[PDB]
């Protein structure tokens, strides 16, 4: 049981870990001594080379990210000595400041201690290190509904949002040994946020939006040879599309396609009129120049998929299988422009690799 599940996965990882270094005549002794640990302790250690190199493999084995191009290239944090809430927090904190970089992102990861045997040594309740606050009373509704769940568990802590629609969440985590997490707001200093305007349609601004700059997903699982790092947030830059035609624009977010057809003058009346396409495509020609303009990365979706036919070209070159999920990454705007509607993936899941996990809030 378990003890027999993380050797075996240990064996797998180690060898075609150290493979891709060149040291494949260290393997026999470091399973040697992995061996014994897990005899004695029930776990193993990871190096800090098989760590940068174990997360830099789960990206790259990450079937639904256009991006891993850039695989690696991550820039891995090692904060596995962090013991005390406040250095979780100020290890968030250094996160989002080094990965932004004024604005010229660094995909990075944070990597915090790996569970003990299923229990938790810190437990992030964020979905993102940055996001914003959503609410619904009588109705009206504030904010980003996909935050309402976790808005609400915050404002149980005492937490209590501005309620305007772009309220930063706090960082929220639980220690192990805690009942209950602790939040701390973020300082503003350290988040880059980007209005919203349009090259061309000085209106566009009457519309009031913004976005941040950095996303930091913190609620997935790291998997590196059977030692699962449930907190380990990790960010890259934007897709310009995930702002422009889901984040402001799908009905259960901040639903803004038909403000935006009004303040680019054409009327959303018909569905004839293409007018949802075409309000879809100037929103994300703003998100685009927006960042652009005030220097923070992003990408579009066809230098995006451009890059990620590099990615398959590398692949193939490197005598890897390539594995991927279609319906994800196809972009959600003109995705037959790209090439990757007009081919197939293999959605196999290879580890190392990021999992999803229970939140544990309600
Ligand atoms: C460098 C810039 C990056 C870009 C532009 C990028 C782009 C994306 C996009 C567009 C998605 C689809 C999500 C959606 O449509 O809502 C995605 C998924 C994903 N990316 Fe990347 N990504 C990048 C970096 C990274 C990094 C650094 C990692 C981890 C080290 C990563 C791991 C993933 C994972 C795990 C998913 C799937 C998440 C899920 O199942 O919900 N990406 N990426
Ligand atoms: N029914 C379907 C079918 C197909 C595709 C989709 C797309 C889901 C998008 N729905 C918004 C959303 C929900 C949950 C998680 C999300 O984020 C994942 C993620 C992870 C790492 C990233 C790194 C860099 C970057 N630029 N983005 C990332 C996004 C998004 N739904
Ligand atoms: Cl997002």
């Amino acid at each position: 049981e378990e003890k027999e599940i993380l050797w075996n996965e240990a064996k797998a990882f180690i060898a075609a870990c150290y493979q891709e270094l060149g040291k494949a005549a260290e393997v026999k002794d470091r399973l040697a001594d992995i061996k014994s640990e897990i005899d004695l302790t029930g776990s193993y250690v990871h190096t800090k080379e098989e760590l940068e190199h174990g997360a830099k493999m789960a990206w790259r084995n990450s079937n639904r990210c256009i991006g891993r191009l850039f695989w690696n290239s991550l820039n891995v944090i090692d904060r596995r000595d962090v013991r005390t809430k406040e250095e979780v927090r100020d290890a968030l904190f250094h996160h989002i400041e080094t990965a932004t970089n004024n604005g010229k992102i660094r995909p990075t990861i944070t990597i915090f201690p790996p569970e003990e045997k299923g229990e938790k040594q810190v437990e992030i309740w964020n979905h993102q290190l940055i996001r914003y606050a959503g609410y619904e009373s009588d109705g009206e509704r504030i904010g980003d509904p996909a935050s309402c769940s976790l808005t609400a568990a915050c404002e149980e802590l005492g937490w209590r949002g501005e309620r305007t629609d772009f309220d930063l969440l706090p960082l929220i985590f639980r220690m192990k040994g805690d009942e209950q997490p602790v939040w701390y707001e973020l300082p503003r200093s350290l988040v880059i946020e980007v209005p919203i305007t349009h090259p061309d349609i000085e209106a566009f601004s009457d519309l009031e939006l913004k976005w941040y700059g950095v996303p930091i997903i913190s609620d997935m699982k790291l998997e590196v040879g059977g030692i699962h790092y449930n907190a380990a947030p990790f960010n890259g830059w934007y897709m310009g599309t995930e702002i422009g035609a889901r984040n402001l624009a799908d009905e259960k977010r901040y639903d803004k396609l038909k403000k935006v057809a009004s303040v680019i003058g054409i009327a959303a009346d018909y569905n004839t009129d293409l007018w949802k396409d075409q309000a879809l495509v100037e929103l994300n020609k703003a998100v685009l120049h927006s960042y652009k303009k005030q220097g923070v990365s992003i990408v579009d979706h066809h230098t995006a998929a451009s890059q990620f036919k590099r990615f398959e070209e590398q692949a193939e070159e490197a005598g890897r299988k390539l594995t991927g999920d279609w319906t994800w990454l196809i972009p959600p705007i003109s995705p037959a422009a790209t090439h990757i509607f007009h081919r197939s993936y293999d959605n196999s899941i290879v580890k190392p690799n990021y999992f999803y996990q229970d939140k544990p809030y309600e």
